[PDB]
């Protein structure tokens, strides 16, 4: 679902990126690719990245790192992010249309 | 700048995808990458992917497959979409927010 957060295994990937949050429309299930964007932890980046904090650690969304990917690579979907929609809903908003 | 339509020099994809739209608002141009969607021969596919219709071909805006890449990689600026930003927004809108 929309917001659902899963694990990352992609092994050259994983240690920065170590979860991807599906953004797409829960309308566009059929797809066989889903949008997603990779959060990193806080410790690691030393408006447009909202910082998320969860069970899994406190991170900032790289919304400018998000990518189109198989739903197939999606899975271990550890937490959603629902509730905090607006903010990397506004993230995405920023990224393409400024201010 | 925000619409501008890079010809694709990526062997593996250039086939398909000939063309990449630059998304990504300009006031994000600090960023080493860029937000693009490819354009693909409208023959090749058999609301939220718009028609183009330009001096290099008919195409479909494949919004789905919008990503990331370098900005290094972009070049060859044959032509801009800005005439077309309202449905080009609207699509990535629809990808994201749905009805």
């Amino acid at each position: 679902s929309q917001f659902t957060l899963y694990k990352n295994k992609d092994k050259s990937s994983a240690k920065t990126y170590p979860y991807f949050v599906d953004v797409q429309s829960d309308l566009l299930d059929n797809l066989n690719t889903r949008l997603v964007i990779p959060l990193t932890p806080i410790e690691l980046l030393d408006h447009l990245c909202p910082t998320i904090h969860i069970d899994e650690g406190d991170f900032i969304m790289l919304t400018q790192q998000m990518t189109s990917v198989p739903v197939k690579i999606l899975s271990e979907p550890v937490n959603e992010l629902s509730t905090f929609r607006n903010e990397i809903i506004a993230a995405i908003d920023f990224l393409i249309t400024g201010i």
